[PDB]
C-alpha cells in the first residue's frame, strides 16, 4: 500500500478502554487502500510519530460527515493560516468500522471533502457498507440523533450515496 | 503589545557560545513593536512554548533576502515538481531565509513560502524605519564556516560588502 | 535624444564571441532614453571615439550594484588609506561595480567613484521603470569563470537567485 | 627624486623649432626636486606614457600665474567633472627657465594654485630666480604685456614674492 492521502487531524478518543477519558489529540493520518492509519505528529522533527491507531480499509462500512458539536470550544470552532490549519479543527466526519465511528476533525472543509471522496473510493467494493446511519455523535451514552445507546446501534438514518 | 505577525519558521543557531553547533530548529516567531521573538512551538496543544530568544526591535540595522543555499537539504528546498501536503509541507519545509541584522550578527530566518517571507520583510521593514542605526550595506550571502560566502569577511558583524540603491 | 548622462568607466566584456577574452576596458558611457552606449575615449583630442557597444533601453530588464570581486587588482582596489591625484584616480581606479541586465546578459560596469554609480543606477532605474520585462529577481555576484559565483548557474541569462524586496 | 606632484595639463608648444606649429597638448607633468617632466598620457592603459619635455629645476627664474586669452576656445574658457577635468584647462600659470616661458594650463584653480606653490618652494634657493617677470603670453611674435619681442626679453614687470 502507497499513502493514498496524509493530513494532521484532531480526532477523539475511541474510548475502547472503560479506563480512557474523552478526549482529543491531533494526529497525522495515512490512508493507504488496506488502511486507515493515525500516529503521533513529531513536529520538531518534522516527521512521523509513533503509529496510535489503525482500521482496516475492509472493515470500515460507513464514511460520512457528522453533525456538527453545539459548542465547539475555540480548537474547533469556525493568514494566520499556517497556523490556524494544524491548531483548528473544525469540520467533523466518521469512519464506521466494526467496533464503532471514529470521529475525525479537519481544519478545512475542502481537506474533509477531499478524505471523505477518497475513503468512499477505498471502501467502495466492501461487502458491508451500510446504508443507515448516523449524522451525530455518539455521546455520553447516546446517539444524539437517534438517542439509541449503542455505539454499534444501527444507523437511525439513511445513506444511499 | 499586540503581535503585528506570527507565524512558524524554521531558523538556524546564532552560535553565540563556543560550544554551540550550527544547526536548524522550528520556532514560532511573533513580532511586536518592541521585539521579534521566538519560541519552542508545543505542536501537541497547539500553542506557544517556551521563549527560546528575542531581539529588540530598535536594534535591528538590517532586513533582506538572502541567496539561498547551494546545496540545501530537502527541508530547505524548493518544492520540486510532483494541496494535502500543503497543510504539511508548510510546516515541513522552509525553502526562502531572510536575515535580521542587529548588532550581535544576522539572525538566519527560513520561511515556508515566498509569500510569508515578502510579508515579514515587509512588517519588519515598517517597525524600523527610524531605528537610529540602519545600515545602508549588506551581506546579501549567509555567513557560514567562518566567514560571509559573498566577500569572504570572518567577523560576524563585518560590515556589508553590499550596497542595495535605487 | 539628449544626453542625460555621461562618464568614464571600466567595463568588462561582455565575450558575446567564443574567441573573445575576458578583460576590461575603460570607455566613455553616454545614456539617453533609447539606449545606453559606450565608445572608445579619444582622450588626447578629448573626445568621443568609436562606437564599442550598447544596450537599447527597452531592453533592460535589471540594474544594481554588484557584490565586489573577493580580490580585485589594484584598478579595481578601493582606495586605501595614504586630491592631485583625484583627476587622475578618477579615471584610473574603479573599485564600484554595477550590472545592467538584459535579454543577453550582464554587462558589468565600474565607476570611479561611489557617488556615480549611485547616480546612474538612479537614472538607469528612472529610465526603465515601464518597461516591459524588469525581472524581480537578481544575481547579486559576477557570472564568472562559466556561472554565476552566487548560485552557481551556468547561464548568462540564468534567472537570478535573489530576491529584492521591501 | 620622489614625485612632488602629478597631474594632467594642457601645454602651448614651445616652438623650439622653427618649423614646430603653434599648438595645445595634453600632458602628464610630474614635479620632483630636480625636475619638472612632462609626458605623453597614455590612457587606456592608465600610464604614464613617452616623455615629451623635461626642465631641470635649478634653471628655472620664474614660476607664476600668466593672463589669461583674450578669447580662450571652448578648451580652455570657463558633474561633467570627472571629464571636464581632462578636457577644460583654463587656468594659465608659466614656467619660466633659461629657454623661456613654459605654458600650463590647470583645468582648476586650485590645481594651478597647489603647483605653482610647491614649484615656488622648489626654485626656492635658486640662484637666478628674476624679481622681473611677464603677466602675459609671448606670442605671434611678442610679450603681449611690454610689447617686447623676445621670448628672452627682461620681465616687464615686478616680482617680489
Ligand atoms: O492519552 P490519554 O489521555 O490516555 O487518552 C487516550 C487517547 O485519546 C487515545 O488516543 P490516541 O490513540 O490517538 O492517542 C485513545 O485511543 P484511541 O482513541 O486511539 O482508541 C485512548 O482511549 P482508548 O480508545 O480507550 O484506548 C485514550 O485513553
Ligand atoms: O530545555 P528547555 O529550554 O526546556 O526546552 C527543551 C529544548 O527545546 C529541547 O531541545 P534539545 O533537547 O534539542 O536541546 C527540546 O527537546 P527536543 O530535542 O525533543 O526538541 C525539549 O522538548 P522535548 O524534548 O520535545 O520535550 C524542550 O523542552
Ligand atoms: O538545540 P541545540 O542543539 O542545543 O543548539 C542550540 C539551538 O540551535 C539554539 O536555538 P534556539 O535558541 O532557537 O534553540 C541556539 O540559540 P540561538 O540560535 O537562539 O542563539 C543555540 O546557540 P547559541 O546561540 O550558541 O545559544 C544552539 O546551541
Ligand atoms: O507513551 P508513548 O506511546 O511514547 O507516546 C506518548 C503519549 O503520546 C503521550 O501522551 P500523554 O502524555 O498525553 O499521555 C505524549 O505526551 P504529551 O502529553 O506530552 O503529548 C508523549 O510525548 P513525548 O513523550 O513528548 O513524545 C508520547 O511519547
Ligand atoms: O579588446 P579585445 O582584446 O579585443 O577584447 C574585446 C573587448 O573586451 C570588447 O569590449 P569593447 O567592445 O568595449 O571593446 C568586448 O566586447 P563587448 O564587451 O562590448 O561585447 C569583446 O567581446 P565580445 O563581446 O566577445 O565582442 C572583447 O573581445
Ligand atoms: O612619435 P612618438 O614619439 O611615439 O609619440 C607620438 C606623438 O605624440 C603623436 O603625435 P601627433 O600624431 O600628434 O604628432 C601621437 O599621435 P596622435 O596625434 O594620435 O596623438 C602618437 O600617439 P599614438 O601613436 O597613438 O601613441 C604618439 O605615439
Ligand atoms: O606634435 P606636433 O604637432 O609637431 O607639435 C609639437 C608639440 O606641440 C610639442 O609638444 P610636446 O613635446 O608636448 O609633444 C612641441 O614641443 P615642446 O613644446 O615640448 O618643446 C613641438 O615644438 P618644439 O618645441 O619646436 O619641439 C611641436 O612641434
Ligand atoms: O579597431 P577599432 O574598432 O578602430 O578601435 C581600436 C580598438 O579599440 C583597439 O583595441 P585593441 O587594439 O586593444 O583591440 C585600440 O587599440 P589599443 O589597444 O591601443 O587601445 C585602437 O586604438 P589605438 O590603438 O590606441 O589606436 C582602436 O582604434
Ligand atoms: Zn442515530
Ligand atoms: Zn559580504
Ligand atoms: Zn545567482
Ligand atoms: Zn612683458
Amino acid at each position: 500500500a502507497a499513502v493514498i492521502l496524509e493530513s494532521i487531524f484532531l480526532k477523539r478518543s475511541q474510548q475502547k478502554k472503560k479506563t480512557s477519558p474523552l478526549n482529543f489529540k491531533k494526529r497525522l493520518f495515512l490512508l493507504t487502500v488496506h488502511k486507515l492509519s493515525y500516529y503521533k505528529y513529531d513536529f520538531e522533527r518534522g516527521r512521523r510519530g509513533s503509529k496510535k491507531g489503525s482500521i482496516d480499509v475492509e472493515k470500515i462500512t460507513c464514511v460520512e460527515t457528522v453533525v456538527p458539536e453545539k459548542n465547539p470550544p475555540p480548537e474547533r470552532q469556525i493568514e494566520m493560516e499556517q497556523i490556524s490549519i494544524i491548531e483548528r479543527f473544525p469540520y467533523p466526519f466518521q469512519v464506521v468500522y466494526d467496533e464503532g465511528p471514529l470521529y475525525v476533525f479537519s481544519p478545512t472543509e475542502e481537506l474533509r471533502k477531499r478524505w471523505i471522496h477518497q475513503l468512499k473510493n477505498v471502501i467502495r467494493y466492501n461487502s458491508d457498507l451500510v446504508q443507515k446511519y448516523h449524522p451525530c455523535f455518539w455521546i455520553d451514552g447516546q446517539y444524539l440523533c437517534c438517542s439509541q445507546t449503542a455505539k454499534n446501534a444501527m444507523g437511525c438514518q439513511i445513506l444511499e450515496n
